[PDB]
């Protein structure tokens, strides 16, 4: 079962962001050959996510996501037990030290505003600060907070252009699209 | 036909750079064995951009120099489409996240009046911030906005003079000079 | 002898801070193997400070653990007939270049407030620095200045916390904890 | 001919630097394994200058030393055509972009005052800005300009000591102050 997509994948992003996203997906029993837009998701989330992550001040972020999740979770609960936040009902991908408070970061292929009202009412942690970027440049963020200054930000939503149009010059662009 | 100016190229450029610039011919399809001027102009040119891009605060630039033309093109396509900047005409060296433009960046062995008259009458794209560098320590930059702070530029300045240096000891000057 | 916290204290820590510790040990006549507890305590420490000495601007801070006691002093000498610092009864940590003193930090699975109390009773440097932290996130610093600002120090307590729970995941932690 | 003082230096300074020591004496025709007391000092200076063009921002100082005369040479030119500084009379050590201006650095095992004498009345390039280092502690700068803040200064005063107390830990001291 050989995709198209999977050989993509492998070409347009770093090795070991797709090794990470593959520890993942065994992590929840999902398999890259076959889940190969989810494989791309979790890819583009990946490289967002350790963007954003160098956007901030040194030590300023703490990296919950590209862990396993019994450690992911050990790392939130240090966090919780030395801060004083509140565990989050879901599992954040950032924590910020300058803010204090835990980011939960959102890529879609579809209007930041209903991706972001989705996820406010799934997680509803309410600390929890959420940030929705596009595959076309918007982003939303929790309190018109967006976390980073401007050029940070830029920098992710044009790699996520970029993405979009490699997808695009090979048609992959529709399915993946058409599969969130 | 192995020529002076292609080794000496070879031994006063980082081999990467030497690689981009090879590329950069290719993708033209010009020779850096027969257009050894061109060559060397590119090479200076390459490592002029990088130390520029280098000059910023972290996250600053986006090289859009040494990448073959259809991804060159592609990061220009989303940057254009993630700011709502207008696509240039012709491809741009950089661009200013801080700033919010594009830099054509140049590198001349005359004045560097006339050689920026030529490049603004020639891409007239308004908004493509244009800077020009001389192998004499002149600079030229559109309304007066040099982008960099003093040091940079005066580190762009001084590597110039050193290959113009280099050129003359090895008598390469004089027909370099007189190509452009 | 091989001890379940011998194998845990490696896989948890970089092998340069277990080589450290080694050395330490030795630099003591202690042994790892035998002294397992005192073995995890030692890499911690060497983390923490090596958190701390990072969490500076450049050039602030000199480390002075890990290194071997005839330098370690070698070192504290320099310091002090540079600066006119008096000489510390006991080796420092470290050295802070911008508030011009040493820096003893300590670690304990106690109260901060006891094991404070008994460091301070015992050097009595006066100008010398303390600063405890705690594997449930509190910190005690002399005269209530705390050197790092708030993100580096709450990284070290977030990773004392995480130390804390590998321990106790392997049943370690209470041997541990009634081992000081 | 094989000194305590060769090996001393081959164990004290970085093999880099120890390189470039040695042929810094190649390029004036002296050799490093009988002017020992002179490859140390040679290794010390260069040390030093590194550490000094270390403390500034980034792209702030041209490193001088530790090029080949000729190159040395090359730079200063190409530093003097594109600022408009005067050319020193002997090769400088440095060049500050920020403040424009050339830095002649000594180390010495005397008093500070009278070196300082010695170079300003030898160079006399005025423009040119004199820092002396002792291995004491005690610094002294044109103008009373130290050019770098204070953590930069103490750090190249703390590494002077401790090679002073190496030295003299193996008796290798006495000679090296009473050869300058
Ligand atoms: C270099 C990277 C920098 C950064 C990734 C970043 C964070 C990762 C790796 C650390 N890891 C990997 C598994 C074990 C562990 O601790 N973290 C930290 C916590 C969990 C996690 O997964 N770090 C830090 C160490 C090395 C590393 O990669 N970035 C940013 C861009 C993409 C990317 O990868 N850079 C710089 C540019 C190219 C690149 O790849
Ligand atoms: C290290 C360099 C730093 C810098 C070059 C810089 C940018 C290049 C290389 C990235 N590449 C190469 C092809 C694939 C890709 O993504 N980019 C970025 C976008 C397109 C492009 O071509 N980067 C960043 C990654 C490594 C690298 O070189 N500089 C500045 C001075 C000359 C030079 O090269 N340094 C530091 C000093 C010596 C050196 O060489
Ligand atoms: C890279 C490290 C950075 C840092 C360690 C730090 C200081 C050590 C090593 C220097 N040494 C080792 C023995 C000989 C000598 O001079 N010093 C300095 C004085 C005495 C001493 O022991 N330095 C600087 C040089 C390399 C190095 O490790 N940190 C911080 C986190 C844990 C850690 O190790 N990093 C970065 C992240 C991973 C890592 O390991
Ligand atoms: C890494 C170093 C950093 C620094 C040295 C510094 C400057 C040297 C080397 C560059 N070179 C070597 C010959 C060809 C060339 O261009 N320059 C620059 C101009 C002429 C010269 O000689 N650079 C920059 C490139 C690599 C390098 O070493 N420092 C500071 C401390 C001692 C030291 O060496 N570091 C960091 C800590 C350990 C170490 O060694
Ligand atoms: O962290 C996430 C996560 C996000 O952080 C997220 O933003 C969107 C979606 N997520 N999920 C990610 C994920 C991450 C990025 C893009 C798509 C997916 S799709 C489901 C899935 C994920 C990981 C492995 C796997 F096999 C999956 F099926 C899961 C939710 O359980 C916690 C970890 N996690
Ligand atoms: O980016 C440039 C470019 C510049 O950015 C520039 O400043 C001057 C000149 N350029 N041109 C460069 C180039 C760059 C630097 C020095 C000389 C040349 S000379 C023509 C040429 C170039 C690349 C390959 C090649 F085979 C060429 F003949 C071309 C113009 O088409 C877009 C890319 N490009
Ligand atoms: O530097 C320290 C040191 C500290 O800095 C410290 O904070 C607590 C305790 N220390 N001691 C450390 C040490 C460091 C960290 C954690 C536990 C121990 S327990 C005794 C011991 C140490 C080193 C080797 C060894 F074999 C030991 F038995 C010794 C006191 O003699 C100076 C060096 N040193
Ligand atoms: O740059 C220096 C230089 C200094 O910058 C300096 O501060 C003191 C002394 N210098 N001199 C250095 C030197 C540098 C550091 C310590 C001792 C010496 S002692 C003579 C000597 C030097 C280099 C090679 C050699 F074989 C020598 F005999 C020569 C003076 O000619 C320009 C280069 N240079
Ligand atoms: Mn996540
Ligand atoms: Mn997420
Ligand atoms: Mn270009
Ligand atoms: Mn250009
Ligand atoms: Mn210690
Ligand atoms: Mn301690
Ligand atoms: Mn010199
Ligand atoms: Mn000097």
């Amino acid at each position: 079962r050989g995709s198209h997509m999977e050989d993509f994948v492998r070409q347009c992003f770093n090795p070991m962001i797709v090794e990470l996203a593959e520890k993942a997906m065994k992590e929840y029993g999902e398999d890259p050959k076959i889940e190969t837009n989810k494989f791309a998701a979790i890819c583009t989330h990946l490289e967002v996510c350790f963007m954003y992550s160098d956007g901030g001040s040194k030590h300023r972020f703490e990296i919950i996501e590209g862990r396993d999740r019994i450690m992911a979770w050990t790392v939130v609960n240090s966090i919780c037990n030395t801060t004083g936040v509140e565990k989050p009902k879901f599992l954040p991908d950032l924590y910020d030290y300058k803010e204090n408070r835990f980011i939960d970061i959102g890529v879609t292929r579809r209007e930041v505003h209903i991706y972001y009202l989705e996820k406010a009412n799934k997680i509803k942690s309410e600390k929890t600060h959420i940030h929705i970027f596009s595959f076309t440049g918007e982003e939303m963020a929790t309190k018109a907070d967006y976390t980073l200054d401007e050029e940070s930000r830029a920098r992710i939503k044009t790699r996520l252009f970029t993405i979009r149009q490699e997808m695009a010059s090979r048609s992959l662009w529709d399915s993946f699209r058409q599969s969130e």
